[PDB]
């Protein structure tokens, strides 16, 4: 059974925010889900700006274009589920009534899914007056607007919504599966998580949270095997290595942070990276780079040497194709799922990994495809910091002036089975 | 910080169940926690028989001894906390008034604990009178008693409560952390949830219940390495493991069991196994066998012989040491707390796996201490019916008629370092 994860709430109460999180989480860890904005229905549509008269519930052409626009969305959720193969479909619409509702729900019933309401409900004047300013931002609805009259537009638009605002009831309805979210994550009211699938979208919707912190990542510094060209291992520091650990402590010094949690891998390069803090670390064998399997301490010549193959088969799809006895970045992605949960959960945090590991949680936070995850660039004695923004996350690199080798291979032109050793290597970065 | 779990309620509203499942949940998964139950505390200090009366809002001697308990238990939670390096301590007591449960939480306070409510609600009168025949019928305090009057003094004990009875509250509440169990777990409200252990906890109990039940658990057939005596790989089923797939199918008919759901592992052995089912099923490698690295397919006598340190170290701490590159049943414990968390939200289920991972899942549901988990008895050809009941588990063994060889090695007397192959070969059963 498809899921169609119904949203409901009122305008500016982050519907679509959480409808962004759980749709990219959910794809992130290979469910495939899509989002269905029925405001981008009634904007691609209409094409012409429409005040909130056209949001009254006694307008004619209003009332009709916005009927039209829902079952327009609603098919493509048919569609996707029913017909492309997907799993979970994420319906963004205020859904405010217990009849529109109850109409969803019998589609949902009626093409064979199983249906799950989220409400968000704000009431923290810091969240509405600050979603406003963010949907009078970025909303192409208010887009060369007088600022007084698209924010008071707006407000009448949000009221001709609360006249006939039906929140979830506990006892008119018990038998539906939801939950309500007060205050962007501060309390929760969960009734009948009917599956597996279904617990875990509450797991991940009662675990988000929209304080302001940033997420830093930066892999340990560069170790004796970083110098050798060499994948894999336990080694530890190399000097130009320890010398990062002292930089990244006064980095991390100068930022002054509001309580910095630091986490590390169980492999001796990040602990020993952590040592220069002066703040205490968490070990986390969940955080240990990526195994390699049988090509575990080999240069890329060597694989290439004595695993011609699967060399080019991981070249040719670097997502799915793993070493002998080793992970693909699909496997260290299950993997992380934890570590994902626990980042989203967490406010201040710096995470010192691995390449791989640092690839992953990137493509987390910037929302990157499974396909172009596994060549991120995350280079040594570097660290990327995290912002999350409404929709998006703010990425700025900050290099920690300690020079390091280029453990980055791209992608050859010629990713040939049978091709010769010299092109199978030709990106290889120089190391020894 | 510690985290002090408060438990909340009116008698009969399983507060104590709740208190030893989230308990022996957090043991499982290796976070020191201690249950505290305030009755218990009373029993032991008075010993004789306490009509209802005893618990009146104005009985003055025993106010005074219930007061003396709750402090006793308290100090308990202290010593524990602060001083035998514990995680957790459920504080099992009903705690329904505003005043007492600031007084508990300031207790948290000044001792640097974290304070987590968990309250359980049931306003459902058949389900209140169901679950006081268990109080009845397995307490202490009524033993020996007329059952209508050992009723009705009950009832009369609830109402000392239900006067006063303050209920968590939204708004009174709000900087409170904790979760509201509705209608057996149908419904939940969780607020604040402070950090990364609340979050797990909420996680754990809005996936129990209490649905009657049962789990099956038995390995896949005998392989053609059982035959050999060897360990782990991925071989297929021997004539006999084929013969007893063939038993187990009519055993799960015979059962006539409403929706059973069917997990298997990746490996053949099992798949093989299912495949003889009249039911379909799903799989999943976190069900995997145990991981032996280096000793993978090898004899007991060939790991005596190649890695001598190691199979007398794993044969000391049988839960915590490993051999090369592979787990310890500590790490096959946590890499099954996703199974545990399943089958706990499951209901009619057959799990077809392996040793090592049944010998953690029985440990699971019989509560068995993680130094007595890596020797507990999983016979091939066997079935364990698991029926979970009131503060325990029924467990039924099921012999399903068809031989097979003993892959049961018993903790040899010498465990010794340097100690003689032939002492540390003598539990090894007959193979081949
Ligand atoms: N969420 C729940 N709601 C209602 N009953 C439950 C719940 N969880 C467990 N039970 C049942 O309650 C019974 C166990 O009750 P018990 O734990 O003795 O209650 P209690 O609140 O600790 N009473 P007391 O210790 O007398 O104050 C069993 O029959 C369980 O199946
Ligand atoms: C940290 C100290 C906790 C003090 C616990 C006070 C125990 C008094 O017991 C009280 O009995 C009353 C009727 O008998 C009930 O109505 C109250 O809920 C209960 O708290
Ligand atoms: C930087 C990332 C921090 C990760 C915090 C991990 C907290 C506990 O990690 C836990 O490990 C268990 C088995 O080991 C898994 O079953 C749980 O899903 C996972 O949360
Ligand atoms: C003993 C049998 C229990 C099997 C447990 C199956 C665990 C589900 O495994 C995976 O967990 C992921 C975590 O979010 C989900 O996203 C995936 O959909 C699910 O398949
Ligand atoms: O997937 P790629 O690009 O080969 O990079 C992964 C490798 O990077 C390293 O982190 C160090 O170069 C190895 O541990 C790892 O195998
Ligand atoms: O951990 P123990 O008791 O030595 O035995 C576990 C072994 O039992 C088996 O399930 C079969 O003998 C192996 O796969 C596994 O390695
Ligand atoms: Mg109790």
């Amino acid at each position: 059974c498809p899921t169609l994860i119904v949203m409901v709430g009122l305008p500016a109460r982050g519907k679509t925010y959480i409808s962004k999180k759980l749709t990219r989480y959910l794809n992130f860890i290979g469910v495939p889900t899509r989002e269905f904005n029925v405001g981008q229905y009634r904007r691609d549509m209409v094409k012409t700006y429409k005040s909130f008269e056209f949001f009254l519930p006694d307008n004619e052409e209003g009332l009709k274009i916005r009927k039209q626009c829902a079952l327009a969305a609603l098919n493509d959720v048919r569609k996707f589920l029913s017909e492309e193969g997907g799993h979970v479909a994420v319906f963004d619409a205020t859904n405010t009534t217990r009849e529109r509702r109850a109409m969803i729900f019998n589609f949902g019933e009626q093409n064979g899914y199983k249906t799950f309401f989220v409400e968000s409900i704000c009431v923290d004047p810091e969240v509405i007056a600050a979603n406003i300013v963010q949907v009078k931002l970025g909303s192409p609805d208010y887009v060369n607007r007088d600022s007084d009259e698209a924010t008071e537009d707006f407000m009448r638009r949000i009221e001709c919504y609360e006249n006939s605002y039906e929140s979830l009831d506990e006892e008119q309805d018990r038998d539906l599966s939801y939950i309500k979210i007060m205050d962007v994550g501060q309390s929760y009211v969960v009734n009948r998580v009917a599956d597996h699938i279904q617990s875990r979208i509450v797991y991940y919707l009662m675990n988000i949270h929209v304080t302001p912190r940033s997420i830093y990542l930066c892999r340990a510094g560069e170790s004796e095997l970083n110098l050798k060209g060499r994948i894999g291992g336990d080694p530890g520091l190399s000097p130009r290595g320890r010398e990062f650990s002292k930089h990244l402590a006064q980095f991390i010094s100068d930022q002054n942070i509001k309580d910095l949690k630091v986490f590390t891998s169980q492999m001796k390069r990040t602990i020993q990276t952590a040592e220069a803090l002066s703040v205490p670390y968490e070990q986390f064998k969940v955080l240990n780079e990526i195994d390699a399997g049988v090509c575990e301490e080999m240069t890329y010549e060597e694989i290439q040497d004595h695993y011609p193959l699967e060399f080019a088969l991981r070249d040719q799809d670097k997502y799915r194709y793993r070493y002998p006895k080793g992970e693909s970045y699909e496997d260290l992605v299950q993997r992380l799922e934890p570590v994902i949960m626990e980042l989203e959960r967490q406010e201040n945090v710096l995470v010192i990994c691995h390449q791989a590991v640092m690839r992953c949680l990137l493509a987390y936070f910037l929302d990157k495809a499974a396909e172009e995850l596994p060549y991120l660039k995350c280079p040594l004695h570097t660290v990327l910091k995290l912002t999350p923004v409404a929709y998006g996350c703010k990425v700025e690199s900050i290099f920690l002036n300690v020079a390091a080798v280029n453990t980055h291979r791209d992608r050859p032109q010629n990713v040939d089975i049978s091709r010769p050793s010299e092109e199978a290597l030709v990106t290889v970065p120089a190391h020894q």
